């Protein structure tokens, strides 16, 4: 039962990078919210940025003396990891949707100058109807601006998931990067394994799928058609890798499904 203003922090929603999130119940109204309780400058500054139906709304912070609160939507359907069957995956047209929403959410990223920099199933989260929303933007940042892009050069993210140009080069593009991302996540939707601890030469699961040895596993797993979506996506070469635009023309990500 601490507090801050009208909202009681009724208990704990989980960890992130750095900081708790808290359930928030306002004792009058009754609404509840999502509270981060923990550079942050920054974080604010683009979560204010923030308003997109498959993105996280912010809702303002608060300061009170060592803690900064940071006020959020709510998803109270928990997250697409936990629709995730390990070693199965889920359907494939619930699997579709979900796609369909990431890109939705990623396009308006990128289209308001803003990577995310670790799309992962643990921060893509889902509200009562099971809308995806992506969440925690503490590592996101700026990659256009009046216009002209700037390469990034910092590495950040999660070894499963990031793309291989972050590994090799001294700087790099923003967006094939959360591409790519993108692509491991609907790998594990159909799956329910992620392909490589990480895209380097030296991982053998990685050099394997390189040698396109898609009669192994997770391979083996996919129907053809959201495979051919992942050759596209999964391509080592950040500029001949498929963009968003053309990932809205591909065969299976406009099949009609279930
Ligand atoms: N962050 C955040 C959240 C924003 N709304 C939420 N609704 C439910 C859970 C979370 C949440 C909780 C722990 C870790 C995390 O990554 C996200 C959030």
């Amino acid at each position: 039962v601490p507090f801050v203003e009208d909202w009681d922090l009724v208990q704990t929603l989980g960890e992130g990078a750095y900081g708790e999130v808290q359930l928030a119940v306002n004792r009058v109204t009754e609404e509840a919210v999502a509270v981060k309780i923990v550079n942050i400058k920054k974080e604010i500054c683009i979560l204010k940025m923030l308003n997109h139906e498959n993105v996280i709304k912010f809702y303002g912070h608060r300061r009170e003396g060592n803690i900064q609160y940071l006020f959020m939507e709510l998803a109270s359907g928990g997250s697409l990891f936990d629709r995730i069957e390990p070693d199965i995956g889920m359907p494939e047209p619930d699997a579709q949707r979900f796609f369909h929403q990431l890109m939705a959410g990623v396009v308006y990223l990128h289209g308001i100058g803003i990577t995310h920099r670790d799309i992962k199933p643990h921060n893509l989260l889902l509200d009562e109807r099971d809308n995806l929303k992506i969440a925690d933007y503490s590592l996101a940042t700026v990659f256009r601006y009046n216009n002209r892009e700037r390469l990034l050069n910092k590495m950040c993210g999660t070894l499963p998931y990031v793309a291989p140009e972050l590994l090799k080069r001294r700087e790099f593009h923003a967006e094939p990067v959360d591409v790519w991302s993108c692509g491991i996540v609907l790998t594990a939707m159909l799956a329910g394994e992620l392909p490589w601890d990480q895209p380097s030469d030296s991982c053998q699961e990685y050099s394997d799928w390189k040698e396109k040895k898609t009669y192994l596993n997770p391979w083996k797993k996919i129907d053809s058609a959201p495979l051919a979506l992942l050759h596209k996506i999964l391509v080592e070469n950040p500029s001949a890798r498929i963009t968003i635009p053309d990932i809205k023309k591909d065969r299976w990500y406009n099949k009609p499904l279930k």
